[PDB]
Parts: structure tokens; sequence; C-alpha cells
RNA sequence: GGUCUCUCUCGU
RNA sequence: ACGAGAGAGA
């Protein structure tokens, strides 16, 4: 991705877009019982703790576009992708649009404690001025498409998280695109039977992880991905997208069936503009993280790029052979032989994307189950039943959310979650980070989840 | 102050 | 089942 353009509001007549300039996280009462090296992101350009120009370092990620056509690799690769899918039979036709808005058993409701973007953002105008859960209502939704159409721009805000040390001095805060309502609403409508067919089916088939739960999914995963393991990471995938991977996602849309009018929709991911403050820009490639479709589309194309990347760099690869689970830029992967990642990441740098050693590790090193990681968690079978295997997020990253809250109210809740991510990684770990949490004030209030019950209640899952 | 997924909690 | 809230992940 690139920016093509940067104009004044005045210039393009859009309403400015200002967001949130002070964090909601404040340090909790647990941040001193535990250690960690992580804080807000910078939110405003004048933060003490920058040591660079915050927008030019905000914007960087926009490496530029490489290949603008799919060569013959990428083809092929799509291809192969598509064929994949096509045994999962996804239904074409259009999504009704009280469907759309209010979701199906496979697809949530469009989320109504969220803002509704461009326009309405602006005009104070909420997602629950427009749409009723109880009512279905889809007239005002239709009245409101028609007045402002499709295509709106995305709102640009700075993303409210706890980021590494490294990040907030360099300013390498994450950008949100806050999509217009309209524009959720037609590709929900276009895609919702793909995005329900996605969701209903995780795994090696629709090489995604999406809807995947992993208590139970990491117990398939060695069995859907049976021999060499290999992952990587990518520095900042949605922007590193050139328009051949977009051009590329169509071909595979086209060929699992979706009429003409459905794959145009790609372009106008593409190739979006945006409002952030008081300007207007254009960006070509790159997935605009927060338009309908993010996680899924950044899946597909994470296939796609994964088998031409294969078959580019390696002679006699069979890509039937290929096993791979992807969660948007997330990859595990297998190969009946070890893949060689140094090399998938040279030719992929000719591709405009940046590949990175599992975990940033400082080299790429030999992926095992023992040391893989899918969604920042790692693999740890059970001493008991070693086929039921264990997600494991490291305590470090616990440790991290609990020092901070946004609103001290939920502790309980906060601490309750974090608690049903650190049992797995034993017994041992998991008293540890209790009595720890206990040798506070606060922490004496709280319910803890007992370790065997967290044990017990895992196993009825199987 | 986005798209989504998973899980938990609290209600009726 | 329907509503509200949270955390986590991409
Ligand atoms: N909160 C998030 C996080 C990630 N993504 C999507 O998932 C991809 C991968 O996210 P991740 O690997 O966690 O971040 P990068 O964008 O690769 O890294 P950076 O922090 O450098 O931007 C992104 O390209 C983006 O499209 C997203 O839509 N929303
Ligand atoms: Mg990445
Ligand atoms: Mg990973
Ligand atoms: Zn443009």
């Amino acid at each position: 991705g690139e920016i093509q353009w940067v104009k004044p509001n005045k210039e393009t007549g859009r309403l400015n877009i200002n967001g949130p300039t002070r964090t909601k996280l404040e340090p909790s009462v647990f941040h001193d019982v535990f250690e960690g090296n992580k804080e807000p992101a910078v939110l405003h350009s004048k933060d003490p703790r920058l040591e660079v120009d915050f927008e030019q370092a905000l914007f960087s990620k926009y490496v530029g576009n490489t290949l603008y056509e799919p060569d013959e690799y990428i083809k092929e690769a799509a291809l192969h992708y598509a064929n994949q899918l096509k045994q999962l039979d996804i239904d074409t036709s259009q999504m009704s649009m009280e469907e759309a808005c209010y979701g199906t058993e496979n697809l949530e409701a469009i989320d109504l404690h969220t803002s509704a973007g461009y326009p309405y953002s602006a005009l104070g105008i909420k997602k629950r001025d427009i749409l009723d859960s109880t009512t279905r209502d889809v007239s005002k939704m239709k009245f409101y498409m028609d007045k402002y159409g499709l295509d709106l721009p995305y709102s640009t805000y700075v993303k409210d998280e706890l980021r590494s040390i490294d990040k907030i001095k360099k300013g390498k805060s994450r950008l949100i695109e806050a999509s217009s309502l309209n524009d959720s609403v037609y590709l929900r409508m276009t895609f919702g039977h793909l995005y329900e067919t996605f969701h209903a089916n995780p795994g090696t088939v629709t090489g995604s992880a999406v809807g995947c739960n992993p208590d139970t999914f990491w117990s398939k995963l060695p069995i859907l991905l049976p021999g060499s393991l290999f992952a990587f990471d990518y520095s900042g995938y949605d922007a590193s997208l050139s328009p051949v991977w977009f051009r590329a996602l169509e071909l595979v849309l086209r060929e699992i069936g979706y009429s003409e009018e459905a794959v145009s929709l790609v372009e106008g991911i593409n190739h979006t503009h945006h409002v952030y403050r008081n300007k207007t820009y254009c960006v070509l490639g790159g997935m605009p993280s927060g338009c309908s479709g993010t996680s899924i589309f950044n899946s597909m194309i994470n296939n796609i790029i994964i088998r031409a990347l294969l078959i580019k760099t390696f002679k006699g690869i069979d890509l039937d052979e290929l096993n791979m689970v992807a969660y948007g830029d997330d990859v595990l992967a297998s190969y009946p032989f070890p893949i060689d990642c140094l090399e998938l990441a040279r030719t992929g740098k000719e591709y405009g994307l940046t590949m990175t050693p599992a975990d940033k590790s400082p080299c790429f090193n030999e992926v095992n189950w023992d040391n893989a990681t899918f969604l920042k968690r790692g693999f740890l079978p059970d001493e008991q039943f070693p086929f039921l295997i264990h997600p494991t997020m490291p305590m470090k990253e616990i440790h991290e959310s609990i020092r901070w809250t946004k609103d001290a109210r939920n502790t309980q809740d906060h601490v309750r979650s974090l608690c049903l991510l650190a049992w797995h990684n034993g017994k041992q770990e998991y008293e540890k980070f209790v009595s720890a949490i206990r040798s506070v004030p606060v922490g004496k209030a709280l319910a803890i989840p007992n370790y065997e019950n967290l044990r017990r209640n895992w196993l009825e899952l199987f």
C-alpha cells in the first residue's frame, strides 16, 4: 500500500474527523505487583515520550507498491486456493439486508456499541439511531444508503492500547480505519454467506482460524498440520499489501462463483479514501483495516500469498501437500519436507511483503510444536492426556494486561479473563499468578477460578 | 475511538 | 433464548 495524494478537507469537502488524544488506560492496583514493559500508545503528537515525528511514524507503514497485476505464480496460487474452497459450496447469493444488519447463526449482528463512521459520526448520528435489535427495522438503513450512498471515506483514528516502549518512543501506534455503516452493510450483503461459511469452518479447508476456539482448536492443529511446521510474521501486513493481492483475491472470488458485480467490490477496498483529522488522503493497495471482512480477506490473501511464494521460491512444490491455517497475517503451516523461510522471505520482499522469524527471533529457526505460536499461544501437551493440547498464552503477556485498566469498575471480570488464559500454563505457574494477585487488598476481594475446576471444565469440552 | 472472532461475567 | 458488560486475539 501507498498514499497516492493528500488534500485538505476544505479542498475535498470532507467533514473533519478528530478522535480522542488522551488514553483511557490507567495503571491498575496490580501495576507494581507484576513486571511489564508496555504503556499506552502515543495518541497525541506532543506526547513527551516521543522521539520521532508522530505523523510520519504513523503513516510510514505504507511502504509502497510493487506488483499491480498477477504474475503466473500468483494466478496458479489463487486457483489452487479457490479450487480448495469449492468443496465448501459457499452460497454466492446476496444476503438480505436484514440478515446483514441483524445477523445470523454464523454471523454476529453489526456492532451497535461502535461508531457509525462517515458521515454520521460528524453528524451526531449513532448506529442505534438507524438500526434496532428488536424491530429488525431495515427501513431507515435503506433510506440512508440512498442519501449518502456507498464508498464513503474511512475515518482514521489512532488505537488506544498498550504498546511496547520501543514503539512508544518511535511513535509506532496503530491506525484503524472506521468504516461507514453503509459500506459495512453492503459488504455484509455481498459476502455474508462467505463469512458464515468461514466462521463455521475454521481449519485447513478455509485455510483460516477465524471462528476457532483455542481451548479445543489447539488439539486439532497437529492433526490438521502434519509434517514439518513452518511459520513467520509479517511487518505491517495490511499496509504492505500491493494491489496484485487484491487482483488475486478477485480471481478466487470469481472462480468460486461470485457475480462480477460482487467481485467489483474488491477494487473499492484496494483503492480507498480516508479522513484523518482535517485532511483527505488516497491509499492504493493495502487492506483498510476496519472494513467489513478485514480478517477473512486478510486470511484469504494470506493463503494466496503462501502458495505463490512456495511455487516461486522452490522447485517441485506440490501445493496439495500444503497445509496452513491463517488468522489475518498470523500463519501456521506444514509440508512434508521442511520449508526454508529465509528464502520465502527473500521472495516476499520482491512482492513488497516484509517477513520476519517466528516470534521476532533474531533469525529463521526451525519451528516445531514445542516452540510454535499462533494467536500468541504456544502448544503444550497435557501431561495426563498428551493428545489434548493446551494453548499457552505466556504469563509475561498476561502480566502486561493486568497492570492497566480502562475502568477499574470491571477489575473482577478482567482478572477472571486472565486466569482463564493463565491456567493452561500449569498448576505451579497458575498458583504463583494467583498468590501474587492475592498479595494486594483488592486482590483478596476477587473471585478467582479454582485450578482443578478449570482443568476439569477443560477436559469436559472433549 | 473500526472490522471481526473466541471466551467469560451480569441480567430478563 | 433475548438483552448488558468485559477481557483477549488478528
Ligand atoms: N487490531 C487489529 C490488528 C490487526 N489487524 C489486521 O491484521 C493484520 C496483522 O496484524 P498484526 O500482525 O498484529 O500487526 P501488523 O499490522 O502486521 O503490525 P504493525 O504493528 O507494524 O502495524 C493487519 O495487517 C491488519 O489488517 C486488524 O485489522 N486489527
Ligand atoms: Mg504483522
Ligand atoms: Mg503467530
Ligand atoms: Zn483515490
